[PDB]
């Protein structure tokens, strides 16, 4: 499944994603944007240190979930990556909202930095009624 804009935005604030660690529902929604076009069953694999990257907020699985294939990986979320690709995003968000339990916060996720990060991130929810 592919969200639109502000089915996303509702539905992300409904799963308490509004300002959770300090982090802005449209700052969520720009990480969204950016990692995955909101595509829920989004993969990415990266050649360099053979780990994928999964779902709409691109979990990766050295650290967060389990998909047997990378070498020294952790499972943080004890989750199987399998999980973060269903249309039902709640474990991707429960997920999401331990990887910024971490320090670095959102800066967790490079995109976030890169075209998130003091910008002007409103256009993400405008209009969604959130
Ligand atoms: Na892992």
């Amino acid at each position: 499944k592919v969200f639109e804009r502000c089915e996303l935005a509702r539905t992300l604030k409904r799963l308490g994603m509004d300002g959770y660690r300090g982090i802005s529902l449209a700052n969520w929604m720009c990480l969204a944007k950016w990692e995955s076009g909101y595509n829920a069953r989004a993969t990415n694999y990266n050649a360099g240190d053979r780990s994928t990257d999964y779902g709409i907020f691109q979990i990766n699985s050295r650290y967060w979930c389990n998909d047997g294939k990378t070498p020294g990986a952790v499972n943080a979320c004890h989750l199987s990556c399998s999980a973060l690709l269903q249309d039902n995003i709640a474990d991707a968000v429960a997920c999401a909202k331990r990887v910024v339990r971490d320090p670095q916060g959102i800066r967790a996720w490079v995109a976030w930095r890169n075209r998130c990060q003091n910008r002007d991130v409103r256009q993400y929810v405008q209009g969604c009624g959130v």
